[PDB]
């Protein structure tokens, strides 16, 4: 996260941390057993690191619990990051608690101007490199489509959209993919794609969760 702050621990209780020896990706809790991330941050072999804010700490309220099935969207493409959303299912059930909670999924889309909350352990950095240790958190307005195709012709799907500030400055970053976009209490983008990192005229590229809440829902009740 460039441009942000620091959460706070536990305050973005949905956050997890994908861990394969070190976090690579974040994600987010949908219900006890269940967490939501992109396609992209796809590996075998992924820990679920839950109630994090340091993630280089033992901090005390941490669960670790292994996936026992990961689900890439059926069309997800990795050349586009078209559908760029996964599932991952623990191996056992998270304890949900007042630092460990899930986030509820869209009833519908939200529209231009929904003001989000976006979270993360990436790069903090517009130029060079710092990994932070403690979560960072980034409030950023979805962008028009007109505004997001504009800055990127060509490659925006229905399936993402844009947020963020055409100004530069404030952006997701390598390391926060597949974390959370929180619009008013749902679960609306996964951090996707982008150019660089908070660079003028170039936002942050979302996967626009509304449009697989029926592919989650079904997903889920059938694994
Ligand atoms: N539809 C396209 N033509 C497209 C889609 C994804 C794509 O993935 C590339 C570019 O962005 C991804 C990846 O390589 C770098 C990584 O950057 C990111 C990741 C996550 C967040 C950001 C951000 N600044 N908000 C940037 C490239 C082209
Ligand atoms: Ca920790």
């Amino acid at each position: 996260i460039v441009g942000g702050y620091t959460c706070g621990a536990n305050t973005v209780p949905y956050q997890v941390s994908l861990n394969s020896g070190y976090h690579f990706c974040g994600g987010s809790l949908i219900n006890s057993q269940w967490v939501v991330s992109a396609a992209h941050c796809y590996k075998s072999g992924i820990q679920v690191r839950l109630g994090e804010d340091n993630i280089n700490v033992v901090e005390g309220n941490e669960q670790f619990i292994s996936a026992s099935k990961s689900i890439v969207h059926p069309s997800y493409n990795s050349e586009t990051y078209n559908n760029d959303i996964m599932l991952i299912k623990l191996k056992s059930a998270a304890s949900l608690n007042s630092r460990v909670a899930s986030i509820s999924l869209p009833t519908s889309c939200a529209s231009a101007g929904t003001q989000c909350l976006i979270s993360g352990w990436g790069n903090t950095k517009s130029s060079g490199t710092s990994y932070p240790d403690v979560l960072k958190c980034l409030k950023a307005p979805i962008l028009s489509d007109s505004s997001c195709k504009s800055a990127y012709p060509g490659q925006i799907t229905s399936n993402m959209f844009c947020a963020g500030y055409l100004e530069g400055g404030k952006d997701s970053c390598q390391g926060d993919s597949g974390g959370p976009v929180v619009c008013s209490g749902k679960l609306q983008g996964i951090v996707s794609w982008g150019s660089g990192c908070a660079q003028k005229n170039k936002p942050g590229v979302y996967t626009k969760v509304c449009n697989y809440v029926s592919w989650i829902k079904q997903t889920i009740a059938s694994n």
